[PDB]
């Protein structure tokens, strides 16, 4: 229920989330 677009996107939240 997940597209690979948003694996971009999650990547980048990611980096943005732990810093």
């Amino acid at each position: 229920f997940l597209p690979i677009i948003i694996n971009l996107k999650a990547l980048a939240a990611l980096a943005k989330k732990i810093l």
